[PDB]
């Protein structure tokens, strides 16, 4: 029958909470879907509501594209149906960041809040066990969220510069010892380290500041906003665990799953701990993440996730190899930055230097030619971000030699983003050196 | 020509930012929404992608639900349609808080968290406004979310225990004086009052507290989460500005239109200040939010909006006549809260006092019969939330006289919603006096 | 529990075939429609298909706006659930047939064909009744559809001219038995008589036709195809089935019923005939217009149907009200149609006779203005359809005395379509007469 | 501009009416979708409506889920959208016709019936043209909807044998002329035959009966219901139109472009015969076929068409060497029918002879095992259908030499339909034989 092997697969998901190995026809997705919809009370058809939250609706467009899911989440029950939602969705979750390589997480779940404010909040969190703290450690990524999450929870973070290592930035470690040595370790807040980020940058050495972390008894925080699609990131944050102390790690719900903005994965290793982040959340929150994440990974199933994290590993060989090959046909070259498996960069030395700025040019070129995220660095920025003077901003670093191009192979790239991307740079850098040439 | 009037709408809608008089047709509103999305680079037909935030999406599911909007929101552009989105939708806002009451607000933004989190957010911005506070001056109501807001945030609350001037508990100003003085002005961070309440609390007087708070100088936010639908407690929220000093009102973007929970707007009448609260928010958000508000503004219209408002007066009206009936047949009588324009309260004295947990019982029969959102709050709670053991935990008092059950006439409430839950509480009453009398 | 509510009333249709008194929520819709749609072949998660009728679908798109629903509809099973939707609409609509007065109605069928084909499929059926027959006795009603019905069908109409009684067109009885007589009973294929009609035509005189036809041992087909909405029209089936003969009777889904123009509902009084024209539509049709009903009737229920019913009778008198008050003051009269309950008629005498097309020019003047629906009849049309040449084209007679506009109170008018019609039908008679007075 | 380029698409659609090399992305469909509507009087926002069929719809959910396309189409406009969409839908299909294989078409349209009736159609179209003519010479098939169609058309179809040839039945050239002898050339309506057919019957003989069309003066309509798709079966077409007589042919829009069962294509090589066709249709018709239809070819373009064609023969080679495999493996054999692109069939010989119905039975096993669209055929079946006895019915002979089963690879096949086929039929016939040897 029909119905049964809907309701088959159905039952294998509540009864295991995890990923389907192949994914869901949308039949039967939208089949569960309506039925947890019916759990919640605004959907009874019995129901009278007489309180201030009653999940009234006044637009049938609006009910309509939430599936009838209209009280949000928390952390007897107003929406039976939203918390099995919460909870299936945390579970699929759980497995998924198993599968991307972190295999002894513990515990997690979805905040829809965006990554930044996603790390504020384990901050926020973080005070009321380290009272004493007013310092976060903080190897320097520009990238303004980040920075921000620090300054937005109260605390005054404590920049580290990088190291130049061959073409590459990397974590100065010596130089977060000597900031903890210097302040006292039970004056820092945490450690908060990141994984992917823009090339030339690399993720941080994870297990080292792990091991740092575990000796000092400091806090360690991990920005692992665009790493989860990163097999290499994974393994950098399961060593780490291994080796040291990680207390959390945070991921971004758009960059590693291909759903809108907004929502984040709050995960560790440590149950209690990361129980004691979400408790700290005052109140409801939207349920728009939670179904975006659990509509897409009913989808696509194991085999459909493991595909597009196949397909990127794939794609950033295409876009290096291509990328590598338009640099060194206008005689630049693409940065060694073997470290850095999602982002690369070629560089810009023969527009820079002529007091025209025509590194800023080409990203503005670039950006007119429908050409979205490429970042053109230019050296020299002066940029104060919330208390902070960045020199040399966009680089990471006050003096990085040379400008550069920044272009990234991100989950869900198709070959023709690579291939009308190096179409397009063509042409715009034959356009600035034909103007420079007179 | 037919697509002229449409364009006209839309044109009208763009130049000036206002809530139309009456609302949109569903194909204007589609049309408009396919028109921002198209704006989206994301959406671009000739777009090639090269970052890590590219928007793109797994699922046709996801991608339809939303309208194709998958950038998110802010604060060259990535996403000049969410962009507009944005700026158009709090817009609106704006102009529907100055409809529903407070005229002189100067600036709002929607931000895609609840009341709670929308709370913190103001005072973590306060933080860096008044780095000596630590304290939270608040007079007391019993719920969990706007506590806790304020421990989140990393501040001591200072819980100020109520008044009782009949059957009412009201702002005790003395108290909360007192505190400003024990403490010392420039050690508390704000005050945090509150309009909207469960009866028999009513809204805090905020003219007298908007005084207080303008001679010590100290900020004063106001939680108005379901108070936005009340013109009672919007001009008091005017009153208190025109006469002293409010620096922020908050209010619940479910709760007073009729939406999924997970956004809130805040509010205020200082402009840049509100724009501060605003820049502390560290990254992209949900816009799924702000388009639930900006269909449903469009939809409705200033004419259908001030339908709802009018309509939950009438129903507060037929709630009040219709729950004192049923109370006065069984011997009980309503709470006399004249100051509460949205929440009454009928005694249960008939059934308390047995010693047999029949108040809570109430409760849970109510809600076995799909009663939803009604409160049967009994004597002697102990409940201890994020450090605070509140005695007498749901009546906002240590020693409230009486056992009593709160309903509600909030916006969207049906006549249905009332007659239903009469009937089931009349069943539901003679059924515990029949079990408590052999 | 909150499923089984659903249940109970998608059991309660299941069972014995009723439109519910009151309408189904949409939750409870699209949860019977899902249901359904995994009875049908293509749907099954275990489905192989190796035939040539699989009913695979190339965009999602078209998937999804049909529910999944893709194997059409017939009189083991590929289509287990679309033929369950069939026969659940037939009965609905069935049902429905009795609510609008035709309570002794036997058996009746959706055809995915509009009015004009279903009356072709009639006809087609009653060939094979009566092979001798090929003529179609016709009153006259200048409608293309129902007149070309009879050419397509291939039979030859006998136009019967009308009887001006008062202001009134109606049947020429004497005039029908004299062609009966003239041609022989055995040579006519049936009676071909029409209810609601273009005013000032009146539905036809069905008691005394269906006598005729009794008598003659003619067969007799109503073209009912707007007269379902009219209880007065469904009152003189009724009646006529009583006192006489009538086979089958025909009417629009889309004019009745508010639904997309598609489909039609061929009914009658005798279950073996009705079934022999069912079974003599060669092949599946579209499912389209059926789900179309389903979903209305589901919604509305028999409560939502009465009330358009109801509403359309006070349009009817409002409309006649306000036409009647605008006629006057513009020296114009209504025409005296009592028996027609839907359509009605005013002079437009003032304007006709200054050989300048007037009355043409202001059909165009309304179009022009977006009044849709308004009919400018001159006098002296001639045109030929399918073999006759009508004189008096668009007038059901050669000589009508004068030129008139036709508008009417179908099901779903509002307020606003009579009162914009009688803003824009003043100004436009205004400029005429201001153009013909110099 | 973002929008520039959706319009651009639209534009170039409009202008030359043709079908997109690559396919739409949606967004670009749904704008234009939204634009059409935009254009139907029903969704003028200044629109007031006087008439009986102004496309007021009372559902939501209706109105939506056909892009607000209420009015039909046709052959001062009211739907000018609806028009157009007709219009280009028609364009595009002719288009698709010549990529097909039938280059020299002339016109065509889709009628929103399916394929019998659409034969119907052409059948009463032609008896005007032939008013002398009772009789369809028809080549048999025995397939219930193309027999119907000649005798609700009202003529009276003389059943032409098959010829065996091998293991394939064709046409009998010879016994059809002696027919139009024996009847008269001016008393036969037209000739009937068909291309696409279950094997092993294979396509009638089109070049040699074009030229007995030809040279004998009588029409010939082509039942051509799921030859589209096949380039074989088109080049057929194209051939018999080069050397002889084809007056129209039909195609099915579901078993052809994967859309809902309930429309079909009328074409031709003449314009005005073809445009006769189309005229005699009356009244309005759903626009839902022509929607899916639309919506399916700017979603695929060109090249997923032809994409699709070449994966159907793809796929019949992969079926073919499948269904040998496991029938040589079971002491069965390939029916030779290399003349059928389509449609295949293996000997069941050794199951059958019995006398326990084991041939029909092996038909439900495999529709119990979720196998659809198989055909089990055995010998000897009588079946009466609208005044035929058709011998040996689903064998199109009466005594064809063996029972046997057919499959087939059309449009839209994937691979595991032929895996799960073949392991299920295996299965089932190990079930027989071993019940057979006790
Ligand atoms: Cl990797
Ligand atoms: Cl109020
Ligand atoms: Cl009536
Ligand atoms: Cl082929």
């Amino acid at each position: 029958e029909a119905r049964r092997a809907h309701e088959h697969l159905i039952r294998l998901l509540l009864e295991q909470g995890k990923c389907p190995e192949d994914g869901w026809d949308e039949s039967t997705l939208e089949l569960f879907l309506h039925e947890l919809a019916v759990m919640d009370s605004n959907n009874f058809l019995g129901n009278c509501g007489v309180g201030e939250r009653e999940g009234r609706v006044a637009s049938a467009l609006v009910a309509r594209r939430h599936y009838r899911f209209i009280h949000g989440i928390g952390r007897q029950p107003k929406a039976a149906g939203s918390s099995l939602l919460n909870k299936i969705t945390n579970s699929l979750v759980l497995n998924v960041i198993k599968l991307a390589g972190v295999h002894s997480v513990a515990s997690c779940f979805v905040v829809p809040m965006a990554t930044g404010m996603s790390l504020t909040l384990c901050f926020l969190t973080l005070r009321h066990k380290r009272p004493k703290a007013k310092y976060i450690i903080w190897p320097r990524i520009d990238q303004k969220s980040c920075f921000k999450s620090m300054v937005t929870a109260g605390f005054e973070p404590v920049v580290i510069e990088n190291v130049l290592e061959g073409d590459e930035l990397r974590t100065d470690l010596k130089a977060v010892e000597a900031k903890i040595q210097e302040l006292g370790p039970e004056h820092i807040l945490c450690l908060h380290s990141t994984t992917a980020c823009f090339a030339p940058r690399v993720p941080d050495r994870l297990e080292e500041l792990a091991v740092i972390c575990a000796n000092y008894d400091i806090p360690h925080v991990v920005n692992n906003a665009y790493g989860l699609q990163s097999s290499k990131c994974m393994h950098l944050i399961q060593q780490g665990a291994r080796v040291g102390r990680i207390d959390a790690f945070v991921q971004s719900l758009d960059k590693n799953f291909m759903v809108p903005v907004g929502g984040a994965i709050i995960a560790g290793f440590n149950e209690p701990f990361i129980q004691d982040i979400s408790k700290m959340y005052p109140g409801r929150a939207s349920a728009s993440p939670s179904l975006d994440v659990l509509i897409t990974l009913l989808s696509l199933g194991c085999s459909g996730y493991r595909k597009l994290l196949k397909e990127r590993k794939e794609m950033f060989v295409y876009l290096s190899t291509q990328l590598k090959k338009l640099a060194e046909a206008h005689n630049e070259r693409l940065l060694q930055t073997p470290h850095n498996p999602i982002s690369l960069a070629m560089t810009l030395k023969t527009i820079d230097g002529h007091h025209d700025k025509a590194v800023t040019q080409l990203g503005s070129m670039l950006f007119t030619r429908q050409v979205s995220g490429a970042r053109a660095v230019p050296l020299g920025n002066v940029q104060t971000v919330s208390g902070h003077t960045f020199r040399g901003f966009m680089s990471h670093a006050d003096n990085y030699p040379c400008a550069y191009l920044n272009a990234a192979a991100a989950i869900g790239m198709k070959m023709q983003d690579v291939d009308l991307f190096i179409k397009r740079l063509d042409k715009c850098l034959n356009i600035v050196r034909k103007e420079q040439t007179r």
